[PDB]
């Protein structure tokens, strides 16, 4: 077995995509292993760039593909390169920006944490093994990390494990299992946005909504609640022309849906309140017992969706 | 004739695009036949990775090209691997990531089941005959499913037919066939989302639109009524902007219609109420009468629609 | 000159862009002459694909380069291949997927006629000439059409004629002739999205409108009609964010147009109506018959733009 | 001096981004230059299409390359071909389809007048000089002018120039000295959808907000101008959903400003005609003195605009 | 060490991507360095242009690689061309267009300052060193600055430097510094657009909330207050359709969110003023205390924001 050592560089992780759960990662792969000795020109280290490789391969030189297997489509690599030393060894170094995809889970948006993942594997060999697994996040943006959009916290996660084929030759001793490296590297969203422009507003139109109760007329009362409708619809036009898309409610729509809830249930009261010849339109203290009980109400039921989204 | 057998991996299908019946599918194809005994160095299977595929055809290696006949444009392809035994068998394994087409119907836009299809078939023969298809979709998406936009149901479809080409050679007594494996996956989409924001605050602003007959004046329903139309309005833009676009009516827009007929049937009758000098501005049933008929009526419409997609 | 015959298969056309007047079609050419006699291996016919084509045109092989010309780029050709027969036949045949432009007119847009074009020319020979034009829509589209954006009437129009370059050669006998193949695809449109979510709503909000002569005072007649002005904007808010970018005005916005103007219209006749001291707010049939003048004069309108586009 | 004739035909100019600053534009290049004599096949012309052009060039042909100096990235370019003559002659014939950057001044938005510019130069010779410039836009666009965005006035404008670069060798006598070919397109923007649908009606939006000071209340006058304020913003985001984006303000946004401050400028005027304890919610005539003074006032600033675009 | 002498030419910075904190910039690379003497046709400069290039790297020319180490991807390179001199002068000339990444921070969004960078590094040698820097941003915008997005304030800042990799080769003696080139551009964004489309009427808006306290009725009050609410909503999506997407608050935003604490802090108020009864629905001057207050209130707001940004 060649026994290859890798380090990944990751430069820049970006451009989230919700509903696809892919991500884009550009950053450098290293591989290092152990051929037989060569002699070189002087003696020293020989450096082969992008497309003298190529040459190289034709005449017989080793060049595992290695194959990031979470990848979507082909990585963009741009520059290559080969050092190939008198004693042996050969570095492969290689510059790469892709497209990865990883089980993303949004239903907590605003304070969601993710786990971008990156999973290496040789594309044809199950006895090339890799050993030694760095990975070297350099851009220490601890440093005005108030400016980027994604807080990443620790180092990063390194594995390396079999991974077993069943699908594959009827001899299989062996030929069945593949080396590979996963990466993770943990993330929090940065809740600031979202927590100012999207979530205080839509408590105020919500807290404002039970402002109705404080009129002093049936008509004026049903009237201003379908002023208060048309703005919960014209917020919810304003959220979901900024949020990212998804199978399924965050917490901001969650909130949205009890927006139309408590004004459509304010419309029963009020209507309940007024053609009931118990109380009717005269000394009636239904409305006045609701200034109250819709608060709270309201109140609690946003602890139940504040420990549905925990649990 | 050549026997090939197949193997299909699926990794990830998404993408749809609903105006132009697309979908991307990535995953890997294995195609393996019998060629005539070779010698390998140290007998033992050869293999050749992405460029050095294309000197081994240059010296007269027979490797057919397997198209998708579905696809919209040329599929991605990213690492290619041939592998030479000493007795003959070829395998070539080659990842795609491709945008393919079916018929698809969304007239239940939010309920649908689709099937995504992948066709393939070689290129140029006739008489090299496919075989086996096995279909490995290895994501067992049971698991965390409800945070995946598609479920999919069942395992899959293969089917290996004989294609015939009438707009071919003169001289066809078999030279017009062409074999073809047809993958099919169900799935259904996941109306999670659809249900909570779209659905149910829509049907209470048609329901709190009934709650215009309840008020106690010409002047007052009249008014109302206007909000009422701008409130349906500000909602088919919410709809409209996130709703994928279609070339015909779903069920949410068929809501959408029904509503500006609710609320336009009510002032029809708002007005005739008013200016009918046998009922009038004064003691006048037709509103009371009104407050019952309309949420049924609505209701039975709503039934109609319901059986009318079923069926 | 070489007699060239050509087959084009039409796969899919779809992407119909009306700014740019593009489209996108993906199908199969077919082009066959017949060379000199030539020995194959087997006195069979000899197949040559993808990047085997490459190394026979360097030994000397005659294969033309045959062009759209209104195609916008350069079409993303797919698997190509040769079939050399032994007394001398050559077939030609390919995959593409391009971008097509045409003169397109969607002044009509709901129940405009489209025509999509294709031309072929060789692009460096004017005595290598095309004789015969197949079109094989074989998309029988017949069954399952109501799911489609575009219905195809007929089956296809061919043509074979000579473009004349008079800017060219100083000698030009006849060496500014190119023989060129058109391609012609009738379409309709499928006028039952726009024909129910954004004409009949339309019609509802401007029948609607009129309804603010029934009120029965000069003050809620004037602050109605700024809600009704705002359920217009609201109303060309929805129909610009769906309907396709144009430089001209279709039969929709020209509704709009009528419905800013009714509107406006009608705010001149309620003030001309309470400030005119012959009338005045006191008994006024200025309103009264302006309840019927009002649908009947917009009716009128509408028949004059139903007369200008069709005309 | 090797002396170079260009002809370039324009098949079509399209996508104009307003932020960029960039168009596209597609069509063909004929260079032509005479080099020494050869001796071809049938001492005919000889013709070498798109890779064979490659081979020719590694046998010591000279083919320079010319670029656009203001392309944005690189041409695509589609099929080449020479067009070698026994007597030295040498043609050179490419389709491109790039995007070209121009200072384009959009400030007169819907009305505005802007230059397509192509600019040519070689790459990489000095001491290689452009004679003749011909440019042939055969798009006889005067029919069916009118469903066109830009319409293209005059024919063409061509120049032969001398760029020198003073950042080059320090041997510069004539070293320094780059020929240059500039092709000027005049073009006018199409101004129908933007006069009907965003021109006309905004003017009746703001015809309409004058209206408030026909109504006799403070209170009512008060409140239908908030509903006022709300349409134009409701027409500001109905306009900048469509418009292009642009880093100055255009004629219409400039209206829209002129509808905020109208609007702002009549709530001002409502509250102090009723809370100036001299002519006071009595008989006022400043209210009266206000119906003729804004329409007034507000055509005055419009003639300010339009002299200052003008000018 | 080979000394290398860098030029950077800059055509057009746009495209300005702020959630990514990318853009693109298009211009040339001009390396010159010294090699050996050779013999050249002729004894003058000789040039070797794109294609030609990759024949004399395999008869063993040495052309090193040169990195941007802040490019997304691999940059779009052009034309490309060397230019051999006879006494062993050799100079590179390239054309790229790329996607460059740099720390931006829009915190003050209209009125922000970038600093667009540019960083160059050998890509495999780490003893060819770099030693002049030149930048020449030819494109004196100065003239027509007002039509153009950004303002380039200052020529160009160049640094040459030694870049450490401590995770290099255990033998770093000297073999793990690297020379850098950076290149920085400072800019300024144009405030116009977004000071008179969207900041000015903004504070109209704002300044017109305050009028509410001018109505004589609690009813009147609070109703007109949920119209006002609802133009905040309806102008935060005009502002949030428009401006680009930022993981953080910018100025507009907060006075955005001011807008809604203004309005519903005035709600409160309304409210707290009609139900107190110490001064109730009668004679009541807290109402008339709150005409001045709020807006000398909000006015030291907006002093504490606009200090919270510059500091
Ligand atoms: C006509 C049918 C054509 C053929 C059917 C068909 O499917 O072919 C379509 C075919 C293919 O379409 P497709 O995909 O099947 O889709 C089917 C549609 O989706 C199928 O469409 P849908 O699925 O969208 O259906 C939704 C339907 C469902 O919603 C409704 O029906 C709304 C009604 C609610 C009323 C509630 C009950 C009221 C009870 C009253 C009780 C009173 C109290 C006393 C007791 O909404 C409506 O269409 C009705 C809206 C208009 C209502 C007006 C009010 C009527 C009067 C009421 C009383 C007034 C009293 C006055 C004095 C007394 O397309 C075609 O090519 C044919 C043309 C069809 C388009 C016609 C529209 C023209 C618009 C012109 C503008 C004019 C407006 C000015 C006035
Ligand atoms: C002028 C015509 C120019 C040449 C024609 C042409 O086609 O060339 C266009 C040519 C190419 O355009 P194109 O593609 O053919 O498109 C054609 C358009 O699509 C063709 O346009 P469209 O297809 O969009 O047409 C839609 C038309 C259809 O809609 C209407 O006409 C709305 C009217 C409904 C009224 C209903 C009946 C009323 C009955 C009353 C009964 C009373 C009771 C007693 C009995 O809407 C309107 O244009 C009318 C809107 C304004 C109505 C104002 C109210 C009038 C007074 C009413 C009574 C008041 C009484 C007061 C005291 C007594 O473009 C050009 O280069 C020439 C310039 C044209 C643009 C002019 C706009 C300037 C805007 C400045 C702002 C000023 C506003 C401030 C006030
Ligand atoms: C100041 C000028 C700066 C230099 C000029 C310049 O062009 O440099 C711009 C320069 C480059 O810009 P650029 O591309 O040339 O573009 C030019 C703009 O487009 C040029 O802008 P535009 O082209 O967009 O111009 C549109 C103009 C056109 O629209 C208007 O002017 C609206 C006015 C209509 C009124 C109708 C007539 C009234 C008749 C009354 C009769 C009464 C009856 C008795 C007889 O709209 C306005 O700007 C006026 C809106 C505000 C009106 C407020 C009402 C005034 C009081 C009225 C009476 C009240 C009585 C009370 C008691 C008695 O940019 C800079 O870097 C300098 C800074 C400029 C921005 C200032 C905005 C700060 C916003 C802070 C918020 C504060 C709000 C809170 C209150
Ligand atoms: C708390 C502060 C946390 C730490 C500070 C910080 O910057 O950390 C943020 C940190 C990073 O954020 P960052 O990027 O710095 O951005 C800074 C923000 O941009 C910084 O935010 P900004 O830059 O967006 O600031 C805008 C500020 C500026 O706008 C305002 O302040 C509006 C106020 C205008 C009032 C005008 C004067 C009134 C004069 C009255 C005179 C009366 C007459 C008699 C004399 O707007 C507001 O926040 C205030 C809105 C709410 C006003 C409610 C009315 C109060 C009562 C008034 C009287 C009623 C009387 C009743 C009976 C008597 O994020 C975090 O992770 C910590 C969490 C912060 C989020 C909290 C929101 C939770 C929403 C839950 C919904 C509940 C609603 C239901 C009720
Ligand atoms: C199905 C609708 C489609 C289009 C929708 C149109 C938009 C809105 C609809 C309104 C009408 C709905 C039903 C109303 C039925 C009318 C009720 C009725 O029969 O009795 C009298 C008729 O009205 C009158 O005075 C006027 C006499 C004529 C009757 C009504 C006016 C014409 C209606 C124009 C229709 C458009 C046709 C064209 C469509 C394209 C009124 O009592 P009266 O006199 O004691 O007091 C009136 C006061 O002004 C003085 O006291």
């Amino acid at each position: 077995p060649v026994d290859v050592s890798v380090s990944i560089f990751i430069n820049k992780i970006y451009g989230v995509n919700t509903l696809e759960q892919t991500y884009k990662v550009d950053g450098y792969i290293v591989a290092q292993w152990t051929g037989k000795p060569r002699k070189t020109p002087g003696d020293k280290p020989l450096i082969v760039e992008n497309t003298q490789i190529e040459r190289w391969i034709n005449n017989g030189l080793w060049v595992p593909a290695l194959e990031f297997i979470n990848v979507v489509g082909s990585p963009d690599t741009g520059n290559k390169r080969l050092m190939l030393f008198p004693d042996g060894r050969v570095i492969y170094n290689a510059r790469f920006l892709g497209s990865f995809s990883n089980d993303m889970d949004f239903r907590l948006f605003p304070f969601d944490r993710q786990q971008f993942v990156l999973e290496l594997e040789p594309f044809s060999y199950n006895n090339q093994q890799l050993r030694f697994s760095d990975i070297q996040v350099y851009t220490e943006n601890i440093d005005n990390e108030e400016i980027d959009e994604w807080w990443i916290r620790g180092k990063a996660s390194t594995h390396i494990s079999d991974i077993r084929y069943d699908h594959l030759s009827s001899v299989q001793p062996n030929q069945n299992e593949f080396s590979r490296i996963t990466v993770r590297i943990d993330a929090v969203r940065n809740p600031s946005y979202y927590l100012w422009s999207f979530i205080l507003p839509l408590g105020l139109i919500i807290a404002a909504s039970w402002s109705v109760f404080w009129l002093e007329s049936f008509s004026e009362r049903l009237q201003t609640s379908f002023t208060l409708m048309l703005t919960v619809v014209a917020y919810a036009f304003y959220t979901s022309n900024i949020l990212p898309r998804l199978p399924y409610t965050t917490v901001i729509d969650q909130m949205i849906i009890a927006g139309y809830g408590s004004i459509f249930a304010a419309i029963l009261l009020i209507i309940f309140a007024h053609h009931r010849q118990a109380n009717g339109v005269e000394d009636d203290l239904l409305i006045q017992r609701c200034r109250l009980a819709f608060p709270l109400g309201f109140l609690a039921i946003g602890c139940v969706l504040v420990i549905r989204g925990i649990t």
